[PDB]
């Protein structure tokens, strides 16, 4: 029986901008999990200290190359379906 959708794992691809940010941070592989690539985010904005030091949800990327792949100036990371969509835009999902 095929494993329920919502639980198969999304396999995705960076597009070549996502995953020279992914890189910069350590990644070392063309081809992620979707938590894998959520994972490299967080170092990304964690090592280049782009969040509000007191609002620590708050991220700020107009000047980063973050929001140029994002498409936003900054942002929260409790917009869970707003940041899964900006993601979602710079990877493709290998079947
Ligand atoms: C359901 C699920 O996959 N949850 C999940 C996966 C990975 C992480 N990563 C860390 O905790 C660093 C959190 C939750
Ligand atoms: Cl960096």
């Amino acid at each position: 029986s095929q494993i329920p959708a919502s639980e198969q794992e999304t396999l995705v691809r960076p597009k070549p901008l996502l995953l020279k940010l992914l890189k910069s941070v350590g990644a070392q592989k063309d081809t992620y999990t979707m938590k894998e690539v959520l994972f490299y985010l967080g170092q990304y904005i964690m090592t280049k200290r782009l969040y509000d030091e007191k609002q620590q949800h708050i991220v700020y990327c107009s000047n980063d190359l973050l929001g140029d792949l994002f498409g936003v100036p900054s942002f929260s990371v409790k917009e869970h379906r707003k940041i899964y969509t900006m993601i979602y835009r710079n990877l493709v999902v290998v079947n």
